């Protein structure tokens, strides 16, 4: 250790009972740029055991937030699900990621295309006042398999939308568009096959995919990656990098082991 910094749990929310959301301290010396992730765990036989997390939070928040998974006989998140307030956890201190405007070309939209837990480093993102300033839309898209899976749909709808700070640019900019799969619900299907038929395009009432006003950000499961990777690609939008800007960038959500 030492090279990590010890927060304290102050919030815990349990959407379902794979998913959970809990917010902690922030170090006054951590600091980092929406849409990067950092080593989160636990201090475990005085040894690290830490899984890349997106930073959930905005970097105006005196604290860090983490949406994670629960996975029953995952080595951390197995101990982790089982958070308590004021529990320590360890958060590395150097902040890594390709979800950040850099590494994309200026554009009038930011696409923000995600499944699951991929939704955590966007929630830093729309509260981020940069990306209204670089951003005139600001495009939220969340595809899960059940209604339940749908977290800070709240927040995002009712409450952003009356932040204090953000607010009047949450409402002018960021349009928020939720899918779910596998029950009814106003938005069915997959977000890729909202691509191919075109729904998603009439649903938030933007034009198409062009290479001048869309960039995207995609951080999701990787059949959803691989997949809209690859309707991206044929339409000739270019994968951007910290040395050379382009269209969309990538994070995965998870690995599969
Ligand atoms: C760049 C990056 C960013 C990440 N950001 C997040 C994040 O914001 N929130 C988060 O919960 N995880 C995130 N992850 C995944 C992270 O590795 C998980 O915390 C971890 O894999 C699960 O903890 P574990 O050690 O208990 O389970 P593991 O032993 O690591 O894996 C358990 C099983 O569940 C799967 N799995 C792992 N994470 C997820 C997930 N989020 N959703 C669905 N299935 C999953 C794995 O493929 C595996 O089959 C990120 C991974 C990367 C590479």
């Amino acid at each position: 250790s030492s090279n990590f910094n010890q927060e304290t749990v102050t919030d815990i929310h349990h959407w379902t009972d794979t998913l959970f959301s809990f917010r902690t301290t922030r170090d006054p010396g951590f600091r980092f740029q929406s849409g990067q992730f950092i080593m989160m765990g636990l201090e475990v036989n005085g040894k690290p055991l830490t899984r890349a997390y997106s930073i959930a939070s905005s970097l105006y928040e005196d604290g860090l937030e983490f949406f994670s998974i629960k996975v029953p006989n995952g080595p951390l998140t197995s101990k982790l699900q089982h958070l308590k307030k004021g529990d320590q956890i360890i958060v590395s201190k150097k902040p890594v990621g390709t979800l950040l405007y850099d590494n994309l070309k200026p554009g009038k939209h930011l696409w923000l295309l995600s499944t699951g837990t991929g939704l955590a480093p966007f929630l830093s993102i729309i509260r981020d006042l940069e990306v209204y300033e670089r951003f005139e839309k600001v495009i939220l898209v969340h595809g899960v398999r059940q209604v339940a899976e749908l977290a800070y749909t709240d927040f995002i709808s009712n409450e952003l939308p009356q932040d204090e700070f953000l607010g009047e640019m949450v409402k002018n900019q960021l349009i928020y568009y939720p899918t779910v799969t596998r029950e009814p619900y106003k938005t069915r299907g997959r977000l890729t096959d909202l691509i191919r038929s075109g729904q998603l395009f009439k649903d938030v009432g933007l034009p198409e995919f062009n290479h001048e006003d869309d960039r995207m950000m995609l951080c999701g499961s990787p059949e959803m990656l691989a997949e809209t990777k690859q309707i991206l690609e044929e339409r000739g939008f270019t994968e951007g990098s910290q040395s050379e800007p382009g269209e969309f960038v990538i994070e995965k959500a998870f690995v599969e082991k």
